């Protein structure tokens, strides 16, 4: 059914997660699942794995997803999210820049997502698929 989603195994999407910045992730699948997307029965979920020097896993709903292309699409992202917010608080932790230690773990997987993007889906799967 690949030709009817959004998403395969191998694409490069920015990820939201309530707290953290949108971050570059590889869809990819789940280790013990075997699937890489499913409905939680009428929204659809994506596993995706974040780049980065302390890599992470999660299901993630395609609504929360967007197409990677480069580090360009960032302050957009950061814009669209501010102003679909609900809460004020929301709105100004969103545009507020990163710091420290999660500043440095994003600026590393943007640099893996960069390098993954250059390449075949067959290559990074091969090269940036990281194993559980
Ligand atoms: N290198 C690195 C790094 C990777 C992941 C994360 C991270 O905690 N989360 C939240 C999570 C949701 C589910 C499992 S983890 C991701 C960024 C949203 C932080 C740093």
């Amino acid at each position: 059914k690949d030709h009817l989603l959004k998403y395969n195994v191998g694409d490069l999407v920015w990820s939201k997660v309530s707290g953290y910045p949108w971050w570059p992730c590889m869809v990819s699948a789940d280790p013990l699942l075997h699937s890489y997307t499913k409905l939680k029965k009428s929204a659809r979920q994506y596993h995706v794995q974040f780049f980065g020097d302390a890599p992470e896993r999660a299901w993630i709903f395609e609504k929360s997803l967007v197409a990677f292309e480069g580090e360009g699409q960032f302050e957009k992202l950061c814009q669209e999210s501010a102003k679909q917010a609900p809460t004020k608080a929301e709105k100004i932790k969103l545009l507020k820049p990163i710091s420290g230690k999660l500043r440095a773990q994003w600026e590393m997987g943007i640099v893996q997502a960069e390098e993954a993007a250059s390449m075949s889906v067959e290559e990074r799967k091969a090269k940036f698929t990281f194993l559980y």
